[PDB]
């Protein structure tokens, strides 16, 4: 296990697992002839399967969530090494959207509302949309009600057809869904737009060895294949560090964010 002849692979179920594996299938080949090695895609069923595989030495590589990273971070020991960059920029925003045919538009009129939320361990759809209606004076279970739909393709769809008048999601996924013709622009409203979140990071397993773990730094950092990058529109990886997480690590602590919830 220290040099195995299979790598899994897991990524974060942040859309429909069909359209994740998909999308990963040319990193997948890139990675099959880049190492010699044999390569299995893992795209658990919620974001805490994810975070309890990492905990059991069950991944070789992760593909997490910001504060999902930070959760397996905890009681795990995977380490971060990559993140997508574009343009020079290396993060990506939060964007709170609501239904523009119920007229929407504004912090108030979520006021009474079922507002979509992703995933309990998401950043973009759960921990900032909830701090940033707090600090336009809605609290969450007295001037509006979550539901928690698993995925942000499930919240677009949801304020679009109006099962929740508002919601929250990552801003990349919802100009994704516009590009494929999924999102009808004329239907959801963007009301806001928070601070830049940093990128999903790329972790490994900390028990491989350090020739692996170098060689696995390396590939990622090196990469420039459009076969890769142009499902994720990116240009290429960039190096991060632990640090650069925080961040959220702040912004979970002030939400009053429970480990006991996502482990155990």
């Amino acid at each position: 296990s220290a040099d195995p002849d299979k790598l899994i692979v897991a990524l974060i179920p942040d859309e429909n697992a069909a359209t994740v594996i998909q999308d990963n299938q040319g990193l997948k080949d890139y990675l099959t002839e880049a190492f010699d090695k044999e390569i299995e895609l893992v795209v658990t069923t919620d974001y805490s399967s994810m975070i309890e595989a990492a905990r059991n030495d069950r991944l070789d590589l992760a593909y997490f969530g910001p504060l999902s990273y930070v959760l397996a971070k905890a009681v795990s020991d995977i380490e971060p090494f990559a993140a997508r960059i574009k343009g020079g920029t290396k993060t990506y925003n939060s964007c709170i959207i609501g239904n523009t045919k119920k007229g929407v538009t504004s912090f108030d009129d979520i006021k009474g509302t079922t507002f979509a939320l992703g995933d309990p361990a998401s950043t973009s759809s759960r921990l900032f949309p909830e701090l940033t209606l707090a600090e336009n004076g809605l609290t969450k279970g007295k001037d509006f009600q979550g539901v928690f739909l698993g995925s942000h393709d499930a919240v677009a769809l949801a304020v679009q057809n109006g099962n929740a008048q508002a919601g929250g999601m990552a801003c990349p996924i919802l100009k994704s869904l516009k590009k494929k013709g999924v999102i009808d622009p004329s239907k959801v409203t963007t009301i806001a737009q928070s601070s830049p979140i940093p990128q999903y990071p790329w972790t490994m397993r900390s028990t491989l060895s350090p020739e692996l773990k170098e060689k696995i730094r390396f590939t990622f950092l090196d990469l420039d294949s459009d076969k890769v990058l142009k499902p994720f529109n990116a240009d290429g990886f960039a190096s991060i560090t632990d640090s650069d997480y925080d961040g959220i690590r702040k912004a979970g602590k002030l939400l009053g964010l429970d480990l006991s919830k996502f482990v155990k």
